RNA sequence: GUACUAGAUUGGUCGAAAGGCUAAUUGAUGAC
């Protein structure tokens, strides 16, 4: 297939599943921010530990600023295929084009793993 | 304009009301 230009690397299915799992566990035991306004602010404030970006966002410009900003702030980001499922994982009733984990809670080791894998995918 | 926010509308139903329940539509692409 072909990906939107804001998608900078290919994410294996098991790694996207881990991202959604991390969002759900952080929702349950830590702190997240959901929606692109809240997500971008958390990145600008240095609060985000991981940013999760859906791959089916149209128009792209809603999230296109996130990867360059995350790279500047040196905050890891990861992609999932469905904004609908990302909103569900974030505990809301509609889609979420992006989410930020602020406090991973019990997702701490999962976020570290994703971060380590993304660093290799970034090369 | 900035920050915050996860509700909102209509119909049905229950209720003495406040409103609860419920369905459809709608809201993190940020509704009210
Ligand atoms: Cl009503």
């Amino acid at each position: 297939m072909a990906k939107p230009s804001y998608v900078k690397f290919e994410v294996p299915k098991e790694l996207a599943e881990k991202a959604l799992q991390a969002v759900e566990i952080a929702r349950d035991t830590g702190k997240i921010r959901k929606g692109t306004n809240e997500t971008t602010k958390a990145v600008e404030r240095g609060q985000a530990k991981l940013v999760i970006i859906a791959e089916d966002v149209d128009p792209e410009e809603i999230v296109a600023h996130l990867p360059p900003l995350c790279e500047e702030k040196e905050i890891p980001y990861i992609y999932v295929p469905s904004k609908k499922e990302l909103g569900a994982a974030a505990g809301i009733e509609v889609a979420a084009a992006s989410v930020a984990i602020i406090e991973p809670g019990k997702a701490r080791d999962l976020v570290e793993e994703i971060a380590m894998k993304v660093k290799e995918l970034m090369k």
